């Protein structure tokens, strides 16, 4: 009752956990210097007045007006909110798997609970009029799935959720291969302190020479995110195709039974039926009747008994 | 027994935990370079003094015979009691949900407890009948569904709780809405240490060119979270016409069993049974019974076999 | 624990704590909560004494001169353990409760419970039997003593109390004036008495005043619309509705007698702890539903109960 | 452990805990516990080792003039360290009681309720038989427990050393509260040892301890309530007083139970147990069935017997 | 569900550069800063600070330092304590097979054959006790087609060789840095960009050094050291064929409802891999630990087979 | 794990971690590692620099000159990580022991408690019966192959050797004369070597070294005295004693046959971890209550055993 496919576990477990431990990492104890901007005042300036230049200028960065950069002050914004935008990026990814385990996770389970019940039931009955002859009969699961193949209502709600997955990743890319097609010289704006009473003193100098500090460390993490995002969009996309993934029949090694109806019918389709498959053949190895069957499956392909016979020999 | 609807629970989750995290990360150690306030006292200025200056400032920016600023003295509150304000609307909003986690729950977790123990009960007692075909009877849990439509102790509670919790969403989107329209030069304020025996003083110069710093952060996770409220008020309110979002009568599925009467008559009311229905619709997925009637109910849109042989079957 | 006394508990508690925590956190905070600047020539360390020397110099009234008076000085130190010691006084009635009135209340709601689910087996098993009141006197002794209640009533009227001397303080503590944190200060008891160097007086700040003012009206706000409830639930009596075990008249072996209303006795407050707590009861929810179904007068009582099973 | 027990202990010990941590408040302290007032030509690291130096020398009576004496001055720095021994001290009773003394009357009144539900079951079904051994057992062990008062000695000691403790507490909180209010201030001289005959360094420094009047004003606070806490000690202490409303006197209409109820009047630990009795017997539901019975016999209608093979 | 060998090794090949990044950062080994720029006694103390963090940004851009061992030197030390990180976590990736839902994958096939084995043994003591008084070895053909697909084992050799190589590449980058001279640490820098260029009162190059740079190297020989160490383990671990001796099942084969067949060995198949698994989490079948004892009293030759076998009962 | 062994893994791997955290208490550590005494014309930040510079310079041998030379430097700044080195290095055999042979012993050991609980079982109902050996076989084939033990008498023998070098180590390092933490360092590298203001060379000292000795000899001390234990725990056939099935032997439907002692074997050692975990067992519990009385001879075995139920 896992609820969570192993390649969206881990899709979800990178795309959330290294824009954090990214963050995390662009403040460790070792990286940053101080504080994330300096200023270079004047000699003749005291401590606080330094302070206040370098304060003024961090506030600054949003007023247009005080600021001169070549970049621009767009480069300016973006280097300061440079952590909010990494911890947006995995709350927005962490969103999907969350709609999905709160919502999608237990209707999926109590039909896959129910398919194995009625599957090792349908064997027990097989094997037991098997054991009679050694001495009601409807499709039921079989009409179950046929149903499930008309309303994709239960798959739909995974494909959405993987496709604005895809699309956060996809968007979180672009934003930091942007990030990271940086000036790198964009980090260092001259700035004012001349608005108010202080615009026509003289001991002010007219223009502070600030860099924004521990920029390149967010650039080089940005980098990094944005491999990992642009290996881990090819999973996702894989993922959505999930008719394609549907592969190895697992129903097919029931139709050697007389108490179930020769039919696949589990295949080709945007529809919930193909979901189902996929979590079949995912948690189907813990059904003991599907694991008897498929080693009955794998012997026939020497061929050299018959199907019932074995069956009624495992007992 | 959860008692919260998953809606619920996640728009208690954002509209708690956002205001929360905001707070967190307004105050980041890369996102903030030191005080919350800088004044650029004199060059002859002590370190003491200017730290008088910018402590006197700040505790200045209520007295408004202090300080002379262009926007007013109101901006200067609001951007002084920025963190203050994120908490409270926290507080207000998760205070719905704890009158519900107490004074909610006995009136509704009790009565659908009863109503899927009596569902489990009424499903035996139909297969014990059809089961003895194939070798009392009061409708106590319908009789029960009347009284919710007649009864709105347990739903106006609950619409109360929602409608609260809209109203403080509103009133912290106009709250947000107003604090991020502030002018952003409205955190430059001129101030004067100049009552009391400095009143006359000629060392202290007539006015400091003080600013507010970390209020640029301030307004821009404002806006933050002023989007995700608007984008959270409609799904409160999505939420506050239940007669709307009772769908898929949950009950229909029961009868198809000779021991149940057949009648939904659950629709169509501000009253408990429409919040009664949700809150089925909602836990029925752990009721076995329903499970399976739910298979027989989706095996019937082919329409192969028939309900009382299906049932059989099950056993 | 009633569900408005818990919600009344946890906001005259966490209130005044969350509130003491907003101003108590370092980073809403500008830094010391004095400041005094002394003159230019004072050395930093020199400037620290005058800071602390002035702080703890608000209580002794001969070296601080202030327009409000030395009250209000005294005011500000005294409110970030003002604020702890009203929650602590408005934690204790909440204790009490628990610690004694819940043990004689709940041996007695237990009983009251189990004697209920006892009545109505038996009397299905009558009925049953068929088809092939010492719960009701026990209520009636309580509708006499009114001990269990008065200590119910006890701990709501000293919180009540306390609450409104919290709003008295707050309201009084809130409309000050600003200008007692402005008062002066002077360094010179002792040898600094006739030391030349040091000034006659510094203008000392109390800072992070602002603050407490700010969250004391909050404080008084919440606590005079906490007030009402109180009071509401201060009253007993009123909210005794629903009579509860006006349901159970229905049975046979139970006696047709709700008995249960009008006065300030112990009985009330069984009633509405009855009220609370009998969502739990099995045999309760069942009769609801049969009181429920009666509304429309299809059947009979007997039979749906017997059929009900 | 008693309501107005558990209630005294909780405020005993919490209060000089909270008020602990209140006097140290990250916004009613201005920064160190005291200050010196170095020259101004000292540096700011010799200003430091002034402060530090007389903090330390608060101690060595030989270096600081204090008008008020060195006592004063001892008191204001250990300030903390004395109510933080009194919460511990005033904790070690409970502690001591709960640890030993508990389990003993524990094992005895879930005895008694057990003997008790059997008695009333034995009484309803020689009723009900009537209707269609005999050895108070319970009685004799109360008789006992009248005896040997040392099963209550141990409860009465502890609340005894409770109030014992809280009356120190008081004494000295009352003492150390009514203060000079010049004390905190004190002369300080760095002149031991080499800096003796030094010139650069001044005579005496003028030093303050900073945050005393917190000190104070808490230690008025505390010494309120361990005097308003005394009388509830006292009253517990006093365990013969408290006991009323019999409650076996419900028990005595019952045949296969004697006519006695002989509990009261006494230093003894029956009276303990007639307490612990009142407090727990709400649980026995044999108990709470007399009681009813009890009660109605106040209008007198009917009679015991019958309504009791009634209740059955 | 993960073999102790591959336990240990995915403790250590993680928790080394995890616990090593958290000792180079220990407030005992570190003095301060992570660089000092030494700028002239006349610069304030903001001003030198200016310098420092100036500098430690700078270490990126190439035109304003100049190091004797070049610009790659300076990088390498800012990016070390990432790579650390870094690599912990590509080497917790793979391991990353057993923390996803793979068990059923081997685990609930060998529950199975621990179900089936005991069933087995259940029979042949019932039709022993019935002479004291179907037949189809569904097991062994189960194992007979699982020596057919090593895809099962494919997966675990997969996550060993990605193990492999990317212990391999952090052995190579960090014997790198042991092989640094280091004196990257005392590269000069220049704050000579914009503004300041043309500036007279800053003097034209500060002599910068890298701080907790030893202490990086000293760890990072320490981390070579255990990796070169641990990939003989994995490469060994690799070979699951020559990791399988003493076959658990043929203590089954004196059973009479037990065919007389081992069959399994020689493969880079899953078969392999079940015989490794199976001689693991084998002590837990009852069945085995009574036919291991009759089969080591077997030895002595002392008791017969059957007869000891319906004796035990 | 052996209670000796559990307490072993504890110590060892414990006091090494204890010892780092008290050497960098706040109380005990003053501040910086390294201060250097740069002369009074050298800025706040220039004095900064000249200690960072001979803090990284403890390894450029070119830079500084100390009279014991540059390994006692090295020593000095890697004492605090070797420390941990040294615990990680001790609790790896007690990680390798738990998840390597633990369980290999576990499914053993519970078998043999089943099959001895079985054994009573029926040895009483057999008792019974008249008043109205696969677990033999089992250890007789432990007694064979040592590989179970190889791995515990391995992972001691890594133990103890880790345990002798940490005791060398300790013993080099507190053997240190404690002025090797003073060094005379130079800045004088790049751009700096011809500068005149800069002094030729600058008297630094290694803060934290006396105490890194102090707590050096103390972890010396407890692992000389730890290493016998392990030596003692080494030798598994001089531990076992007090034979525990002897018990058993009293029973009928139990061979007359202890058979375990004198070996290098893993039965040895089964023997040991059974002599711990066997009273767990309550056959063991009764068999040693009348195994006991059997020898005294005050009533017969299996009448006692039979009244024994």
């Amino acid at each position: 009752l896992r609820l969570e496919l192993a390649v969206d576990k881990m899709v979800t477990c990178i795309a959330v956990g290294l824009p954090l431990l990214l963050i995390s990492l662009a403040f460790a104890q070792e990286i940053s210097i101080g504080t994330q901007i300096s200023c270079f005042s004047p000699s003749s300036f005291s401590w606080r007045q330094a302070a206040f230049v370098d304060s003024y200028c961090w506030a600054a960065v949003q007023q247009k007006n005080s600021l001169q950069s070549e970049s621009g002050n767009l480069p300016l914004w973006l280097h300061k909110f440079f952590p909010y935008i990494l911890l947006l990026f995995a709350i927005l990814l962490y969103l999907p798997p969350l709609f999905w385990r709160f919502a999608a996770a237990p209707h999926i389970c109590s039909d896959l609970k129910f398919i194995m019940e009625e599957l090792d039931k349908v064997y027990n009955r097989a094997i037991k009029a098997a054991k009679s002859a050694r001495d009601f009969k409807y499709p039921i699961v079989e009409q179950y799935l046929k149903t499930k193949k008309n309303s994709n209502n239960l798959i739909i709600k995974y494909i959405s959720c993987r496709l604005l997955t895809l699309i956060i990743i996809l968007l979180a890319c672009i934003y930091l291969g942007y990030y990271f097609s940086l000036s790198s010289l964009s980090d260092e704006f001259v700035c004012s302190i001349k608005s108010g009473i202080l615009r026509n003193d003289s001991t002010v100098p007219d223009q502070f020479q600030c860099k924004l500090i521990a920029v390149g460390i967010f650039q080089l993490l940005s980098v990094i995110n944005l491999v990992v995002y642009v290996l881990l969009a090819p999973v996702v996309v894989y993922t959505l195709f999930v008719p394609f993934r549907q592969k190895t029949d697992v129903l097919k090694v029931y139709e050697i039974l007389p108490t179930f109806d020769v039919l696949h019918f589990k295949s080709e389709g945007y529809n919930d039926l193909s979901l189902y498959n996929l979590f079949l053949e995912e948690n189907i190895s813990e059904v003991k009747s599907y694991k008897c069957l498929k080693v009955l499956e794998n012997i026939k392909s020497s061929g050299q008994g018959i199907d019932p016979m074995l069956l009624l020999t495992n007992l």
